């Protein structure tokens, strides 16, 4: 699998490439800054609280380009599974 999240809406700013789980995006800057996302494959869970919990959505391959398009919140993205 391999998500990419990004700083900014619509694929702008910061990016983070991730191809394993990530209980908590402190570890890489990425803690509640993300505010769209690339899923080039697999499909991912991302998680509104760290260690996999809080508020859960489920991504498939393909582009979302604001948080609405995985009906989050911005800014809130703390953790990522794969599944
Ligand atoms: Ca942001
Ligand atoms: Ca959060």
């Amino acid at each position: 699998g391999k998500i990419i999240l990004f700083e900014d809406v619509e694929f702008g700013g910061k990016k983070l490439e991730l191809e394993t789980s990530v209980s908590d995006l402190n570890v890489h800057g990425f803690n509640d800054i993300v505010s769209s996302i690339i899923v080039e494959s697999g499909t991912w869970f991302v998680f509104d609280d760290e260690g996999f919990s809080g508020p859960s959505y489920k991504l498939t391959p393909g582009k979302y380009p604001n948080p609405g398009s995985w009906g989050g919140n911005d800014d809130e993205l703390s953790s990522v599974k794969q599944q």
